[PDB]
């Protein structure tokens, strides 16, 4: 249970094999990559971006940049299959008027793991997050608006799309280190795209 959320589990199976070219695409102009936190820790989850807007690392902490730091170019166009199951999954989770600039997408290898932090820079933390999971199934953990606050855990398998909303929007959450396995469109990883409005 999560105020807000609205889960609609595999919602994204027809456009997965798209969404995987789709990645490829935008993986080879904008490369996968472990970002280096403010502290100079490498994160476990590989990650990039594609919209007018991407999620990355700087020094003074994390911010929403038209360019990629490591390509130097900007981050690559949305794709139109992206564009398509954001809309489709944020209608029919009661927010027709949702239009993202920015998706982040994450790649789980086995054993990666995301630690408890909250997603706050974007401007405007009514509007929601729209999860789309692909691949070898992941445990996602979240607490409450404290980060000591009691943890549940949620399966977010292969097409699996999340609309985080309301008070699940501001929840402290994670993912459990990736169990190793097989997957017939993945091989051997979670991809997780994050549609955010950046702007
Ligand atoms: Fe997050």
């Amino acid at each position: 249970l999560a105020a807000g959320a609205v889960i609609l589990r595999r919602f994204a199976f027809n456009a997965a094999e798209q969404l995987i070219r789709d990645i490829n695409d935008v993986a080879s102009q904008s490369p996968f990559r472990q970002m280096v936190t403010p502290g100079g820790y490498t994160m476990s989850v590989a990650m990039t971006n594609c919209g007018h807007l991407g999620w990355t690392t700087h020094r003074q902490g994390y911010l929403y940049s038209p360019i990629d730091p490591q390509t130097n170019k900007p981050w690559p166009a949305m794709p139109q299959s992206f564009h398509n199951l954001c809309q489709r999954a944020a209608t029919a989770a009661g927010y027709p008027d949702f239009q993202p600039d920015a998706c982040l997408i994450n790649r789980y290898a086995p054993g990666a793991k995301l630690s408890l932090h909250q997603d706050k820079d974007e401007p405007d933390l009514r509007a929601p997050i729209v999860s789309v999971s692909l691949g070898l199934p992941a445990i996602f953990q979240f607490g409450g608006l404290k980060r000591n606050d009691p943890l549940k855990r949620l399966l977010l398998e292969h097409g699996d799309v999340v609309v985080w909303g309301g008070e699940s929007r501001l929840f402290y959450h994670g993912i459990q280190p990736l169990k190793a396995g097989f997957h017939p469109l993945t091989i051997d990883c979670r991809y997780n795209l994050t549609f955010r409005q950046a702007g």
